[PDB]
């Protein structure tokens, strides 16, 4: 019904393996990936990727969250580079096969005891400019995410807090520091300085899984490609590591001075996509989710039971997708923490939701636009239309394939509880 | 709350090994769910008054069997109207009315090697008096089982057909039977005298185990509670085998001379209705259905993708009941394979599938005699919530508990698809 | 397959389909049961011990030598019926049964005595007749007591309190025949050798539903322990007055050896059936049947993970031994002990080699019958001058009736476990050997 | 203070994701470090004194790229290595004994080149240990260079180098006829996408841990240390990962060879190892280890599966193996101990070899042999608790496994003793 042909592309032979060490005998080069790329990409927006040229290319290489680094540069200047990438991001919105959402991340200049003055500027900024996303730089306890959650007056509560973890205090406190942050960002600059730098790999390792087991979102950053500021190809070491970090299972991966200031920036990115492409593919996932499954404590919410219910669904059936229904992002992501290899086309009316949950490993989102139906049931139908639609476009489906479709009973967040098994028609 | 967690041996089922398990087993701990092995009682002079037969069903008889092998039509005919007339003495009270199936367990070919005559003319007659199951004695191979069929004709297309393996043919032909047989039974008296004594529970364990993976219900049959014949009370023995068949797998367990014959039929019935639900409660579900799940093979049906899903829903927010509608029980029996602890309360408009589905363990059928509604999905509705009227009146059911519902996206067989998280109100 | 291609070459397609080896190969338990095949013969020799009791029905020498012959290897004493007379008059009827094939040491059965006590009845603890009655089974020199009705820790310690300083040597395996017991349980089989699981009185005491779970949870518990435990009452009860079981006797007893028992027992089946020596029989194809189809896999891995780790070279030894043993598909494994325990500590592993247990010591020798899996042999030559050699002798004559007896054929790999100095408690070596 | 050092709680974890989550960067690592250092001889790392360090540093292995320089050159390199190591011979108690690989300079554009067969009778010549065989194609390749060695190279082992997609196919059949692989990542980066190379290394890696034979992971790990005295964190990561997936020996080139900071890597590589092996998930390795490993009837494989089950029972501190060949040693590391397998042998070409094999550290006897072969035995056994006890392996207290033969000569191995440390 599928073709052997099919059960030889994304290492579909080494995912049935019953072992681990199975698994890894069964991986094979000639193995293509399928599958869109999941784990986002973050490209630190610099003077080698400024121009509103320049970002148009970024964008069809595969950026989603764009960085920008509060360690430099005016607050004149940072405006200047929102606006340039609201540009080129509006540029395509024309076309909805071109048109991606990208996030606007602000990476805080750091503290000093405690959140300084200057950040407390830098934050108040990124809420007047609409900022999705908070890179908290040094963040030692759980009272320095409380200071920039205030500092995010009382518009910026829907802004995403990732802290930064830096130092051996947050490494110590990481259970503190992950409780009260929207998720993490293994900051490998710093902590190889702070610790020693042959203990940096089993921090990442710790808070990647860590963070898998809460369900939020972790960054793993850093020297990633390095060589590629100055070279067209990167080394074996940097593939490898580019690689093993989605392996870990992080969620995004980022480009520091590779995209800001180095001579490769649109190179990075494609580099980064193809490595993330091929290492998502070669992921156990009979062993990841039911280890996930396992790990994941009883839950009573419908939005929790239903995420696991359609990821279950999904691999039973190796559905071409799982369309999401989400206005906050919420259900996206609690589909996202069991690793499906489905992708999960979430359809939001929230363009800040739509640009966060790039956040989230698999999420591809969609922004739905359309002015509401007069029936419910209707208006969701034809947002969930949009989603098979887009995805026929994008090459994510085609007719005869299997869809699952999540939704909840009534309008409004935090109503997800039914999951619907759809035949592309 | 801690008073739940103690109750049907859930501190055992929480262990994560199987020698774990054994070890937390406690008598104090009673159980909470309700039975769901079904009971097949032989129906015969002990058994056929139908006054009798009232208490037998308040007992917990499930399916009445006629033997085939003694009395006339005549007899078996009248056997029929009181099971029936006892039956329908109860539905005045559609919400707690136990619908019986009745299954026809024919002759044999004896010394022929495939259909007798006289079986051919049994077989007529249970099609003509609407019988539901068929207990094909002797089968030895797959064109056996089509002769059945055959003798069924077109009127009795319905009509389920369970193979008796009785001899070594059969169980070496096993797996060609069960392809074309709807279940097996593991007919002990005459296998004990096929093959060695001694052998005979490795038939039953295998037997069991094969038709667990497939999917289709198995019996287990004679000498269950032998001494109950003619005592009060049955072995340390006797009370062991039955609660091992459950703990087996069986779908069904069956009472021949205990109900046909002997001085306690109604408590013969109490007595394996008692273990069954103490045996059932010391399944190590932790294990089978992680074992169930991965011996599954992939599928692209959306009734089979959902069954998996629904039952993976109910064990993560530990559901009170799995409520499906089913035209033919199909939905039903695909839910049950995956041996959820949840009870599948199966509402159906068919008589027929409401007998039939007692053959699927966990399956606790409803009929539904409300006249349709014009709109379709009030329709629905109105069963889903006869479903949890009935839930809660006979005790599966309290505000507050959660409970999955399965339904379809059209009306008629075969288009079940959706599966939903529902808060008991 | 490929973690079995070359041995399948080896020893052989047909080898490889005896003794449910196709099932026990199996990556999951529901595999395991799809695999399980009649047509898959037993080829080990019988683990699982049976205890037989001792009454009108199986009392003359002529008979018992039958019931020896048919599988005994634990007889039982009813101190509830009959007087000290009596009992010893059987005592001396089975020695005499047992003594009749000493002459030769090579295929002689050692058959140990248990005396199963009246019980406290209306009293609190140890009634008077059974301190009477426990100071019999001391002075005639019984191997096991079956202590009746023990409901705490206190209970055990006044029967080893009653058997004195000369009845030390003597296990006492504790019935658990009520509520008390069964909650108790985790206290009471802390001080005793091992445990009972009395069927009959414990299903009038808690609902007979619910004896099933009892029966699981203490056989669990007495293998986690690595303590014998017997399942009892009214296992093959039709073959009292019937020459076949039903189908649930069968069922029981193929159940409680996969549940984990060390030992099954006849009670009235044999003292006053009328098929004493059928119901030993029977016993006998049940269990060498069940013994093949347990799931070894999952046992050895789950009773490893669930042992603690041990600083003691016996316990080491006894796991590695065990290992090495499952990893060539040993034919046995022979191990030389004093007091038996290097033989225990082998048997809670749950091998599928046979453990051949040499020892000097005869009542060692009946006591080992508690242990699945271990088959005695009394060593009757005086010690050499050199040490190592009177081991060398023992090892030897454990090869050569385990060759004698069917267990070992040349070519076979078995696994020698031996210690480091004379004395018990120094077992440390384990040695791979060829057999020639 | 035992159950928090040498990530114990980590190893201790029922699953997995578990196991991450109790990785602690302040559990110190215990053990000494059982991966392999192979460094390549080059100018920046030839001098006799610099050799020293570099031994001291860690290195266990020195490759010589016959890629570049003359036979004369290769020989001095030899000689200073030869040098530097017997400087340390005064105290055999604390001697470190250091393997001689050639790595050839490949076929080419060509089977085996006339130039490697010149280059392969030099090494014997001059009594190599190992051979790096450049680009091997198929199981033919390795042949060519097996008979190139001719009858007075039948020691020395041949360790395949992986460059290119054809080597890669026919993974099955160099492995059958090698005696282990190396992930040449270099030269495999450019004939395979550099994004389909840690595919191709997480491949090779678990089927050597299957087969048993040693795995080389190579090229690019602390590049940037070439030029600078700290590496990336996508280096450090790199090397991490590396022991994690399972290889039995890594590998410096261009960074001791040319790189300014030869002795820097060599130690950087060393505390990356430490850390990176206290981290190896145990529990779940060695129950799949010992259920992919096939059953065996002979005695050396059933003794080493045994010897390891018990090790891991008591926590042993040490498997002192008597080996004449390696396989002893060999057999027993397969299954990946926690304990470490000191291994005593008489034979200097086997103690260097051992290195090819992860957690095996090899003690050479140079005592004569006694009268009685079981004091002879007994001898070494205690030669190997001096020398662990003074290394740090072993602690009066400590538990260790001994494992011995029951006749001379290699191949009788079937003893396993359990053993209290003084
Ligand atoms: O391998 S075992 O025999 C075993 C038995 C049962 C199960 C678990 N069931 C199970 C798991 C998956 C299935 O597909 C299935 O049909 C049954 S169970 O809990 O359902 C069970 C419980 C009780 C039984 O009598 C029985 O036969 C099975 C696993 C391993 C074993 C292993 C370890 C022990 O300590 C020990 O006493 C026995
Ligand atoms: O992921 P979220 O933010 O909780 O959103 C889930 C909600 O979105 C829906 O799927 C769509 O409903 P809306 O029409 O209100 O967007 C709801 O039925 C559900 O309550
Ligand atoms: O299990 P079956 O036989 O497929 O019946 C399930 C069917 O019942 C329904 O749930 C309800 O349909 P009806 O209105 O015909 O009763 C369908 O949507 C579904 O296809
Ligand atoms: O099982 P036990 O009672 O500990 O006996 C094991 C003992 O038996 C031996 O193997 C042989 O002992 P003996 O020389 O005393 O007969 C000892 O080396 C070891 O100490
Ligand atoms: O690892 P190898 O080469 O098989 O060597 C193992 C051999 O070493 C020994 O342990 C000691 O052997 P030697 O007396 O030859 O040194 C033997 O008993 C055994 O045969
Ligand atoms: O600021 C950072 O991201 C760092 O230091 O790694
Ligand atoms: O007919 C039966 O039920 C049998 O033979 O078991
Ligand atoms: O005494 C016994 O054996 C019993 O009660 O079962
Ligand atoms: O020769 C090598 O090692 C390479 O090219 O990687
Ligand atoms: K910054
Ligand atoms: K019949
Ligand atoms: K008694
Ligand atoms: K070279
Ligand atoms: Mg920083
Ligand atoms: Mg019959
Ligand atoms: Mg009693
Ligand atoms: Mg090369």
């Amino acid at each position: 019904e599928l073709g052997t042909a099919f059960f030889q592309q994304q290492q579909l032979p080494a995912a049935m393996a019953d072992t681990f060490l199975e698994h890894l005998c069964l991986l094979d080069i000639d193995s293509e990936p399928v599958a869109a790329r999941s784990t986002s990409i973050i490209a630190t927006i610099g003077p080698a990727s400024r121009s509103v040229e320049r970002l148009k290319e970024m964008i069809k290489a595969g950026m989603n969250i764009a960085r920008l680094n509060f360690s430099h540069g005016s607050h004149e200047y940072h405006a200047e580079s929102i606006a340039n990438v609201r540009e080129a991001v509006e540029s395509f919105a024309g076309s909805p096969l071109s048109y991606r959402p990208v996030a606007i991340a602000l990476d805080t200049k750091g503290p000093g005891p405690g959140l300084s003055e200057q950040d407390v500027r830098d934050l108040r900024f990124g809420v007047e400019h609409g900022v999705d996303i908070v890179f908290a730089s040094f963040v030692r306890k759980a009272s320095d995410v409380a200071a920039v959650r205030a500092a995010l007056g009382p518009e910026g509560h829907g802004i995403k807090i990732i802290s930064k973890i830096e130092n051996h205090e947050g490494v110590k406190r990481f259970d503190e520091i992950l409780e009260v942050s929207d998720g993490i960002m293994v900051a490998r600059g710093d902590l190889g300085i702070e610790i020693p730098a042959e203990k940096v790999f089993l921090a990442q390792k710790m808070m990647i899984g860590r963070c898998n087991l809460a369900g939020k979102p972790v960054v793993c950053a850093t020297q990633m490609l390095e060589s590629m500021i100055t070279k067209p190809r990167p080394t074996r070491a940097e593939t490898s590591d580019v690689a093993n970090a989605v392996l870990d299972g992080a969620d995004c991966i980022m480009l520091s001075g590779e995209t800001a200031k180095g001579n490769f920036p649109v190179e990075a990115v494609k580099m980064q996509h193809a490595i993330a492409r091929e290492a998502e593919a070669a992921v156990y996932h009979r062993q990841l989710f039911e280890e996930l499954r396992r790990a994941a404590p009883l839950s009573r919410d419908p939005t929790e039971v239903t995420a696991i219910g359609a990821v279950e669904a999904a691999f039973k059936c190796c559905a071409a997708a799982i369309i999401v229904l989400t206005t906050t992002g919420r259900s996206a992501q609690l589909l996202s923490r069991y690793r499906p290899r489905a992708a999960v086309i979430a359809v939001t009316r929230s363009a800040q939701a739509a640009r966060q949950v790039h956040l989230c490993r698999g999420v591809f989102p969609l922004l739905y636009r359309e002015p509401p139906e007069a029936i419910w049931a209707d208006d969701v139908d034809r947002r969930v239309q949009f989603g098979i639609e887009s995805g026929k476009l994008r090459g994510f489906l085609r007719v005869g394939d299997l869809v699952i479709v999540v939704t909840g009973w009534r309008p409004g967040s935090g109503y997800t509880n039914i999951m619907r098994v759809l035949s592309i028609s």
